[PDB]
């Protein structure tokens, strides 16, 4: 009785074979830099967990981004720091340049390399078929890297992908929701952002893995190739699942929860209905058809599975025919 357990089908045991220091972030000792090295220039915004600023590193006169954290648990901050340090230098992973103590907030301030980003809302409207494939491949490099390093991002979305379109450079940012994957571990389902939440989160299945990120990526791909951002545009977390079910169908949703011996919230009884699985072609029209190909639709179909175990891994995704036309570096 109770939920049937689940494991990642790749990188399952990466952390158990790393030194304890690698994943035991609660024991991490932070190496603090010199707070005087960074001059704040302008506020970029304020999120749930921090205030973000453009700044200058006065030791090299280079632009950097500074995130001054709102007060939060030392283990959560240590988790983000340890993950950033573990992944530093990896393909398309944002570089943590420094960590300093902000004397006003009395909290840590994380210092990142700057990316000359184009607002995704504006950028996505301009992406060609080739660009979408190219940047999707770049995101996959970052995801296969972090997964291979025992880490799931858990907040993949356009806002967390910074793109310098001029230099064709991409960085996956905002690792504050990321976690180490340990087989059999139950995780918080209150992660990711609504439109990018995987079915596992929406049905409260806690034993999830790297494959969560692949659902989120599929949501991004659908928004890009169909020019509809976000693709699954739910009004709340319940409606989010209904919107998904209107596309993937309710019978396969029941197959998913039945496999894992999960029950839907009874509040779905009055809102879920009965829906057939749709063919992806229904979302194609004259305004997005130039971004769609049989390869794109098959790739999307293989990312957006209810069953997290059935989704392409990041490495499998990079083997897909969709990327045959992308020039390899
Ligand atoms: O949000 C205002 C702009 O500044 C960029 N920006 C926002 N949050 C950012 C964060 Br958080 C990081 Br780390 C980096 Br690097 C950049 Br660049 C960020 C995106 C926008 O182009």
């Amino acid at each position: 009785s109770g939920p049937v357990p689940s494991r990642a089908r790749v990188y399952t045991d990466v952390n158990t074979h790393r030194p304890r220091e690698y994943w035991d972030y609660e024991s991490h000792v932070v190496e603090w830099g010199n707070q005087d090295d960074y001059q704040l220039v302008r506020k970029l915004g304020r999120g749930k967990y921090s205030e973000v600023f453009e700044a200058i590193n006065i030791t090299n006169n280079e632009k950097v981004v500074v995130k001054i954290l709102k007060p939060v648990k030392k283990k959560k901050i240590k988790r983000e720091i340890k993950i950033l340090e573990n992944l530093r230098g990896g393909p398309n992973i944002i570089t943590l340049a420094d960590i300093v103590k902000d004397p006003v907030s009395r909290t840590p301030a994380l210092v990142f390399e700057h990316v000359n980003n184009t607002d995704f809302k504006q950028l996505y409207q301009t992406l060609t078929d080739y660009d979408i494939r190219f940047y999707m491949y770049e995101i996959l490099k970052a995801l296969d890297y972090c997964h291979s390093m025992g880490i799931m991002h858990r907040d993949v979305k356009p806002h967390n992908v910074m793109i310098d379109h001029e230099h064709r450079k991409l960085r996956l940012i905002d690792w504050g929701l990321a976690e180490f994957y340990h087989p059999g571990q139950e995780y918080n389902v209150r992660v990711a952002s609504r439109y990018f939440k995987g079915p596992e989160l929406l049905v409260d299945y806690q034993m999830y893995d790297y494959s969560l990120d692949m659902w989120s990526l599929g949501c991004m791909l659908a928004s890009m190739i169909f020019r509809k951002e976000p693709f699954f545009h739910g009004h709340d977390n319940y409606d989010q699942l209904v919107r998904i079910a209107k596309v993937l169908g309710t019978e396969d949703l029941y197959d998913y929860i039945d496999k894992y011996n999960i029950e839907l919230d009874p509040r779905f009884n009055d809102i879920l209905g009965r829906h057939s699985r749709k063919r992806w072609e229904r979302f194609v029209h004259s305004e997005n058809q130039h971004l769609v190909s049989p390869e794109a639709l098959d790739f999307l179909d293989k990312l957006l599975r209810y069953d997290h175990q059935s989704r392409l891994t990041a490495r499998e995704a990079m083997e897909h025919p969709y990327f045959y036309t992308v020039v390899k570096d």
